[PDB]
């Protein structure tokens, strides 16, 4: 029993965090094999023109108490790749993956190449993440684990005026219409991740919370009109298929659960909570629910 | 900016998790130096759980009855002893991944990270608090016994909890790393129930200070309160009494935001009376009590917005 916002064990990622310093700027880097990946804004804009003036020795890379020697540098989109003289002996099995909005991941928040905390979060539909980052956190990474393989999906670049965060995949491509510069940028109007709320309703049923269930079912068309009114993301047939296993485990059809969500949207919780929350939670995917309600280890 | 339920990086603890098997029972163990620590109920059957005589079950065991597995390597048990509700298995190999560590017994209201494990393999990490009724609202399935709670302030890991059992309400009970249970619990399958739980008042106040640091003041009011009048109201909402120690502990956050502890207490009094009226505080529609004053100072900026 119990349902918590659970992050992946961060150990495989901790052994990759380094500190990158260029002039007065200090941020975090990801050391995998003989390459350190970090936000290109560490050199700050006309980035290729600023980088051509730099030499390898201008980049100071520190791994714990050891200084790594930079022997090459190149830029890939908004990420800077620093070739170092030593391959990371702690390099795990890894992939660079680009995630979609609604997908979740663990963030290992770091400062000065030293990990300070781990939390779970989701890529919002507006491509921002509601993280917890202070100055110096740039270069902190987001990841998932599949058995023994770490899939790096996010590198932190910036904070927006509303306190939300923006960053890139590990190939330097931003999530969202953001740019790495000091300019007027704002997060778009956000929406609720509907498939995730439904998965969390299934998790509540598994944990013995059924007060919100009713005898009614609905159609995908009728429900999407309701979702559009409450700033909820549209629910697709793919989402319904993905929720199949949870529907079979609890005996509650996806459109049956949709009618419960419809009634919660039109009428509220009436002083009640679901899994200790007075709001509808959307940062647990269907897979996160299945994994936490059947202990998958790494 | 931002405020999340944040756990400590678990790497230092992952390198200590092992699997302990005794007959048909399999659970987790903590390998530090040449000792594996695990719940003593690993020597019990399901039948034994009603009224187990641990001393009588343990005397019938030899070192080779305990199978300890660290990754793909079997560790050799060369000694065993019981300390309260923990079993200590002396092994032939010291853990090369043993971090700098301490065993600390925490008080209710204190928070810690939990590395949930199954078969000596870590599956997830989450942050939680020792409730005033000495239980924890964890996320544990069968096989999680032996999973540990810890804090890593600076570079030393302070082990504070080892998981032992789930109570009928779905909440969890366990011990410190010396085998002493938190709460009036026993490692028996006897009728045991968690006491009525209360809200950790000092933690809710700390989280209200965190909201002010992050730029939100909608809930403040022009009133103050005496400590006694605050407690008379708070206890009607099942809130823990606020002591002078709690007021002293909130001193730094009061100085950082310019809001006196008893003025923040007055704001809490009003929040309990009125509810939130469709508003949220740090993305929550409930009053959060699983962030200590120390957690807020650690995660929040030193400059208020
Ligand atoms: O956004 C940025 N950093 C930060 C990231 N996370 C949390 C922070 C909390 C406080 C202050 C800065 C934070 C920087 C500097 N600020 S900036 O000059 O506006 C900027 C602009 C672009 C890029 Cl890609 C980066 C940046
Ligand atoms: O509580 C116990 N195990 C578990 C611990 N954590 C989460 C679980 C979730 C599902 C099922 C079992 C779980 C066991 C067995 N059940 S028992 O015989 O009641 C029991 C009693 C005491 C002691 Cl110390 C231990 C136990
Ligand atoms: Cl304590």
């Amino acid at each position: 029993s119990g349902f918590r916002k659970m992050a992946f064990p961060s150990g495989k990622v901790e052994g990759c965090m380094v500190q990158v310093t260029c002039g007065t700027t200090t941020l975090n880097g990801l050391w995998l094999d003989d390459v350190v990946y970090c936000p290109r804004h560490v050199i700050c804009p006309n980035y290729e023109d600023l980088l051509i003036r730099k030499s390898n020795h201008n980049f100071l890379v520190q791994a714990g108490n050891v200084q790594l020697r930079v022997i090459g540098h190149s830029m890939q989109n908004c990420v800077l790749k620093l070739k170092v003289d030593t391959a990371n002996p702690k390099t795990p099995k890894y992939k660079f993956v680009r995630i979609q909005p609604g997908q979740t991941f663990s963030v290992l928040a770091c400062y000065n190449g030293s990990p300070s905390g781990v939390y779970q979060c989701a890529m919002r539909p507006n491509f921002t993440i509601k993280g917890s980052f202070l100055n110096g956190s740039c270069g902190s990474v987001g990841f998932n684990i599949d058995y023994d393989c770490v899939s790096f999906c996010y590198m932190h670049h910036m904070e927006l005026p509303t306190g939300v965060h923006a960053g890139t995949d590990l190939e330097g491509n931003f999530y969202g219409p953001f740019v790495d510069r000091q300019t007027a940028q704002a997060a778009g109007t956000d929406t609720t991740i509907t498939v995730n709320v439904l998965a969390w309703l299934y998790a509540a049923v598994i944990n013995g919370d059924r007060w919100f269930l009713n005898r009614f079912t609905t159609t995908l068309n009728d429900f999407n009109l309701v979702a559009m009114k409450y700033n909820y993301e549209p629910l697709t047939q793919d989402h319904v298929d993905i929720l199949g296993p949870l529907s079979a485990q609890t005996g509650i059809a996806v459109l049956d659960m949709c009618a419960s969500l419809k009634e919660l949207l039109q009428n509220g919780m009436n002083g009640r909570t679901i899994l200790g929350s007075a709001l509808l939670e959307d940062e647990f995917t269907p897979f996160d629910v299945v994994r936490q309600c059947s202990g998958v280890t790494f």
